[PDB]
């Protein structure tokens, strides 16, 4: 629903080449994310002793946090759009606990679509890419309105 049937073969597409290595997608997602966006990984409270990128991609908490992350992601797209069943829970948590602003998915959704062009170019054009956008764009709006319901406006 919502995407085209095109689109989200695009977005599913590119995200098999993300499930050859989730882990290193993660670690790169976030690394891009902290570099572009700093005030991000202040709500990463153990990972404020990671200081550079090889601590980073060193630390095990670090790409397990990322792999949980990208597997959530990847549940929810394979939806195709069917996934308030499995946003309600994300919203919760990151409404409530991590206190993650909107904007702050839209400063990782920057940095999901920078590494999947970075690692995979040729899977993921422009067509690829406005897909992505508008799947990411999907996700954003939707859990937006169930932070809303929760009594949060994510500003
Ligand atoms: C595509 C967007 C995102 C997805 C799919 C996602 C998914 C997840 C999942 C599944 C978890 C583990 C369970 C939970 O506590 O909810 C998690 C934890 C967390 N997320 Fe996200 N997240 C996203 C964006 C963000 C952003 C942008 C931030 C911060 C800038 C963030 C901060 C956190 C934190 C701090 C945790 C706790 C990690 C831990 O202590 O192990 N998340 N996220």
């Amino acid at each position: 629903m919502v995407l085209s049937e095109g689109e989200w073969q695009l977005v599913l597409h590119v995200w098999a080449k993300v499930e050859a290595d989730v882990a290193g997608h993660g670690q790169d997602i976030l690394i891009r994310l902290f570099k572009s966006h700093p005030e991000t990984l202040e709500k990463f409270d153990r990972f404020k002793h990671l200081k550079t990128e090889a601590e980073m991609k060193a630390s095990e908490d670090l790409k397990k946090v990322g792999v949980t992350a990208l597997t959530a992601l990847g549940a929810i797209l394979k939806k195709k759009g069917h996934h308030e069943a499995e946003l309600k829970p994300l919203a919760q948590s990151h409404a409530t606990k991590h206190k993650i602003p909107i904007k702050y998915l839209e400063f990782i959704s920057e940095a999901i679509i920078h590494v999947l062009h970075s690692r995979h170019p040729g899977d993921f054009g422009a067509d690829a890419q406005g897909a992505m956008n508008k799947a990411l764009e999907l996700f954003r709006k939707d859990i937006a309105a169930k932070y809303k319901e929760l009594g949060y406006q994510g500003g």
